């Protein structure tokens, strides 16, 4: 069959964490802006910790299962789980949130070179994600979250395996997935970002559009777009997905973009903007 599967998962002590601030609530359970000090490490990783019913144990444990079977730079790092008469799982902090608020937040000091770097910075991610069998499956601007301006991540895949209007076509009809599939909500993910936030196909009823796509109509070209942009978001919309790129494409075509950022990206007044207890360090570094 398939490779044995070595992830280790760790289990960590509720004395060992604090929890500073809660992020959000809602029915899932809460999610805590806090604090983790290993034993005797003389480290501080700034985390985000969940915390929430037999069903929905399962849940969570599931999620750590993928969390912990996937780590890298650009997928967000699953510190650890502990065990608790309400199960927490311990992941890595993104200070400024999601992708999606932050670039309603900022549009107006957002470049083009910051746009194009986040482009190759999620799919270099997706590529990862291809490279481990790991179908995400909900791909979107909520779900990408910030380290930094200059750095982005994808996370909360609690769909992920192995949201009607991210989905590629096959998705809607057949309840298909694959890579490809993710392509297409990649493109939906880029459309989000050039619009700076812009809801796809607002005002549309979503048992319209399964339709609409047979049609061939497909989200409109954005201002900041040139035709060279805006020619890859519909590649990934094909309907033969065979024919859409792959993620690796995606990364050498945006990485050549990002090189000319002006050339590619038309913003407005572009190149005036600019971007915004010892020890502490970032989970990225603690674990090699
Ligand atoms: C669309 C994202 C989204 O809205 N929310 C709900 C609340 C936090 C949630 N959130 C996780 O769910 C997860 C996560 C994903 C999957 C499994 C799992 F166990 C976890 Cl823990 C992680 C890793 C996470 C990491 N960093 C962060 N920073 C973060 C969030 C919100 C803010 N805001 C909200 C309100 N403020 C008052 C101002 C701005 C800020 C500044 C930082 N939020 C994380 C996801």
């Amino acid at each position: 069959g398939e490779a044995p599967n070595q992830a280790l998962l760790r289990i960590l002590k509720e004395t060992e964490f604090k929890k500073i601030k809660v992020l959000g609530s809602g029915a899932f359970g809460t999610v805590y802006k806090g604090l983790w000090i290993p034993e005797g490490e003389k480290v501080k990783i700034p985390v985000a910790i969940k915390e929430l019913s037999p069903k929905a144990n399962k849940e969570i444990l599931d999620e750590a299962y993928v969390m912990a079977s996937v780590d890298n730079p650009h997928v967000c790092r699953l510190l650890g789980i502990c065990l608790t008469s309400t199960v927490q799982l311990i992941m890595q902090l993104m200070p400024f949130g999601s992708l999606l608020d932050y670039v309603r937040e900022h549009k107006d000091n957002i470049g083009s070179q910051y746009l194009l770097n986040w482009c190759v910075q999620i799919a270099k991610g997706m590529n990862y994600l291809e490279d481990r069998r790991l179908v995400h499956r909900d791909l979107a601007a909520r779900n990408v979250l910030v380290k930094t301006p200059q750095h982005v991540k994808i996370t909360d895949f609690g769909l992920a395996k192995l949201p009607i209007k991210w989905m590629a076509l096959e998705s809607i009809l057949h309840r298909i997935y694959t890579h490809q599939s993710d392509v297409w909500s990649y493109g939906v993910t880029v459309w989000e970002l050039m619009t700076f936030g812009s809801k796809p196909y607002d005002g549309i009823p979503a048992s319209e559009i399964s339709s609409i796509l047979e049609k061939g109509e497909r989200l409109p070209q954005p201002p900041i777009c040139t035709i060279d942009v805006y020619m890859i978001m519909v590649k990934c919309w094909m309907i033969d997905a065979d024919s859409r790129p792959k993620f690796r494409e995606l990364i050498i075509e945006f990485s050549k973009m990002a090189r000319d950022p002006q050339r590619y990206l038309v913003i407005q007044g572009d190149e005036r903007m600019h971007l915004p207890m010892d020890d502490v360090v970032d989970a990225d570094e603690y674990l090699i």
